[PDB]
């Protein structure tokens, strides 16, 4: 699968939206993982004892796990699937003691999703929410076979 040209602009145009504001993106973008699905949040070992929406929020440690997550993301995108060496690194870090399977980056390509829906509907319309589910498909594809090439199948 490959995304068009203009399909990448889509994708990068919403992402600009992100840009704007990496921290409290990534702060909604976490919460809204966590709270769908508690079993992730087990695997970040410094913030697995947040519970309440207020506590998340006050933590320096989400915000800035939020920030590191959106950044390279975001890095990835603008390589618009030239992203090998991008993977390579983060496939590794991701198949360390906690390994993430698959289906974590699933979640999280959900949370974001609704995220750009809830925020930027007027930069989120048909053409880039299509884009988008694509655009994290693809990187999902992709992770998924540098995890296979380190031994872990996701
Ligand atoms: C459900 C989703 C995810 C989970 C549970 C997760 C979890 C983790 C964990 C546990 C590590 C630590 C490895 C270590 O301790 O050495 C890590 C590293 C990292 N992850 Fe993720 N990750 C997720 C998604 C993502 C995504 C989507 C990106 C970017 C596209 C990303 C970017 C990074 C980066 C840059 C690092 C290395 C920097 C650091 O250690 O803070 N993560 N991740």
């Amino acid at each position: 699968m490959v995304l068009s040209e203009g399909e990448w602009q889509l994708v990068l145009h919403v992402w600009a939206k992100v840009e704007a504001d990496v921290a409290g993106h990534g702060q909604d973008t976490l919460i809204r993982l966590f709270k769908s699905h508690p079993e992730i949040l087990e695997k970040f070992d410094g913030l697995k004892h947040l519970k309440t929406e207020a506590e998340m929020k006050a933590s320096e440690d989400l915000k800035e796990h939020g920030v590191t997550l959106l950044t390279a993301l975001g890095a990835i995108l603008k390589k618009k699937g030239h992203h090998e060496a991008e993977l390579k690194p983060l496939a590794q870090s991701h198949a360390a003691k906690h390994k993430i399977p698959i289906k974590h980056l699933e979640f999280f390509s959900e949370a974001i999703i609704h995220v750009l829906h809830s925020r930027h509907p007027g930069d989120f319309g048909a053409d880039a929410q299509g884009a988008m589910n694509k655009a994290l498909e693809l990187f999902r594809t992709d992770i998924a076979a540098k995890y296979k090439e380190l031994g872990y199948q996701g």
